[PDB]
């Protein structure tokens, strides 16, 4: 149904996985990646697949003149570009305001001008926090104990705040101006090409570099893990078959606490169970996230394929091990940045 | 009276100027610095009588970080009214709404964080979206979820209401993440003296005084919950001085009416025939019914509205616009010409 799509943020983790998906499975589609190449953008994520199907344009989603030139030639925008890290947002919120809110607005106005399709990629963090399962009457399976499409927005941080704000203007542009938009809110992704500032890759690559893994407080927090490959298929389903104006939740029923994830990484890599450091906990830290993906399953027939987390994590560890040249140049700098605000608890 | 040097942003507009007069007359220990950009909606005449040693007007933008810093360094609280406030202007040109409502709120929040001072965010019932009419509700407007509460989901409809909702979300995230000392109020439709003639009630009153037909959008079945600006002022004062840090309070006076009935009352009170008006082009995405349950504010802080007789409040408002024609006569032609660009008689 689309032949010339713009993928914003396609040189990053999840966005580049999506571009690979289209290159492999839909070779009749042309992709134009629009990416600013911040600290998180990486030409190596796309270099081997650039050609007649995929092109890279370096620039800012808030650059209205550039966005206009690109949108005049496209039939859809799939929007991943964002500042994506909670810890960076606590240290300096400025680029989150610019990219996440002003950038989304700029893209919406182009979609309105050219009357083209727009899919907004977003997060479960817009809904805030939930209690741990041991503290709920239905132990996580009762009404209201997971997020649904009817859950109230209640974000906790400058990152999650600016994401939620962007979701709200998308929805208002549909009602007020008839923009052809859909929204997705997905749980925590993992897999190859994730930046080493994030939880799973940071621990794996610390171990590879002879550095201790780092756990925030005692590791009680719970995240709902989904493989990026499954997020790609979900977005493709919503883009091509979704109902205009609707919000869809994406998740794979994969809740784990941070302590248990770290213990699995240590064991898989041959390290002792206690070979890690407890570090300064995150201001305003969100407790538990959990997604009920019944609407997407029911309506569009999407099913996740990578539901064995043990096997998915094993393949992820092997990828970081086999591609050390992809991350080694960033290790010292990322760890030094964290050292400015985190220390070992003792 | 815990706060002795406050900043009131947007204090040269309708509701903000009414609040500054309330402070001058009722809290003589408070010095007020107004920060106002004087857009088409700002008017020094709304403040002139009380300008002097107790109230200063500083002309500038809430998005100018350098100016905001200089003022915040001398203050012990910020009460934030500055906004682009009109749904119709937001549909014609969303640009100033993005700049003022979102970037402006962000800039003020960063100053409150820097100086560790109290911040009260003034917002609207429109952040919650729309409700059905009472005749179409199983509880006739009296059941759970048939009026807005502090637990109601955000679901804004327009560029105006979505930028306001977005600003509310960052305020709450700055509280959880950084400990900013903020409260939020969400109020229903205000009326009274000093309201800009682009708005519903003053537009009809002044059109009649000028020899022009009033204008009703579609059949006028839409419902708004009217509160006198004087009661909004006492509500904000209560929340500023006694509210629980981080909480939202709703302000309303149980005054729901449809637009047609309000227009008919104006016509009757001004000695005009009941059919002496035009139906005109309806608003894109028009919100149907708004309604506020103000229980939380009444029960926890002891506030009660004093102007509960709408007929009498409207009578006094008509008299004000009649006695102060010099305050608005020069703006009439331009406001009506702007509306003619997008509104025709139907
Ligand atoms: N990572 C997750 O678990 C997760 C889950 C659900 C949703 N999301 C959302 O998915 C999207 C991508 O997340 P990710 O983890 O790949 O992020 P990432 O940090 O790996 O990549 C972000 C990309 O955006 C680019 N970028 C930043 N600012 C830009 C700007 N102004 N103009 C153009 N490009 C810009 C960067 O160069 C980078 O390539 C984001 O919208 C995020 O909120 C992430
Ligand atoms: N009018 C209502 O029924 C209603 C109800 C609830 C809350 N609100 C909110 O109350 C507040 C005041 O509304 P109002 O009806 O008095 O609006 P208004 O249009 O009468 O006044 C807006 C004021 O803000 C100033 N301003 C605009 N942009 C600015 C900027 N960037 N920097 C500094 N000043 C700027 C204008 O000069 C003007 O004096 C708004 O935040 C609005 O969202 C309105
Ligand atoms: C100007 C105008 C309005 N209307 C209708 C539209 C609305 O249903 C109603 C009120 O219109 P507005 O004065 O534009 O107010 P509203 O859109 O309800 O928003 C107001 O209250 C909420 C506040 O947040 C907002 O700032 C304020 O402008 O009357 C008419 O029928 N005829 C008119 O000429």
């Amino acid at each position: 149904q689309f032949k010339n799509i713009i993928v914003t943020g396609g040189a990053g983790f999840i966005g580049s996985n999506f571009v690979h998906y289209v290159y492999n499975n839909h070779p009749d589609v042309h992709v134009t990646v629009l990416d600013k190449l911040t600290y998180a953008g990486n030409k190596a994520n796309l270099e081997a697949i650039l050609g007649d199907r995929v092109e890279l344009v370096v620039g800012d989603i808030a650059d209205a003149e550039l966005v206009d030139k690109l949108a005049a030639k496209a039939d859809a925008i799939v929007h991943y570009a964002a500042e994506s890290h909670n810890d960076n947002s606590l240290n300096d919120p400025s680029p989150f305001i610019h990219t996440n809110f002003i950038g989304t607005y700029t893209l919406l106005e182009a979609a309105r001008k050219y009357d083209i399709r727009f899919h907004h990629v977003s997060t479960d963090e817009v809904y805030g926090d939930l209690p741990l399962r041991e503290d709920l009457p239905g132990h996580g399976e009762g009404p209201g104990e997971k997020f649904t499409a009817e859950t109230n927005y209640n974000p906790s941080s400058p990152y999650s705040s600016t994401k939620a704000a962007s979701d709200l203007i998308v929805k208002a542009w549909v009602r007020s101006f008839g923009v052809k938009a859909t929204i997705s809110n997905c749980s925590n992704n993992y897999g190859p090409y994730q930046h080493i500032e994030k939880f799973i890759p940071r621990q794996i690559t610390n171990i590879l570099a002879g550095i201790k893994p780092k756990l925030y407080g005692e590791g009680k927090n719970v995240r709902d893990w989904i493989h990026t490959n499954d997020h790609s298929t979900g977005v493709w389903a919503i883009l091509t078959k979704g109902r205009m104006g609707e919000t869809y939740l994406i998740g794979a029923d994969g809740e784990k606490n941070n302590k248990e994830v770290l213990e699995l990484i240590l064991e898989k890599m041959g390290q002792p169970k206690d070979a890690y450091d407890h570090v300064t906990d995150r201001a305003g830290h969100d407790l538990r996230y959990a997604i009920d993906a019944s609407k997407l399953r029911d309506e569009l027939g999407w099913t996740p394929q990578f539901t064995d987390f043990s096997e998915g994590l094993e393949e992820t560890i092997q990828w970081y091990t086999d591609n050390q040249d992809w991350w080694k140049a960033e290790k010292e700098a990322v760890e030094a940045n964290y050292a400015k605000t985190q220390e070992v608890i003792k």
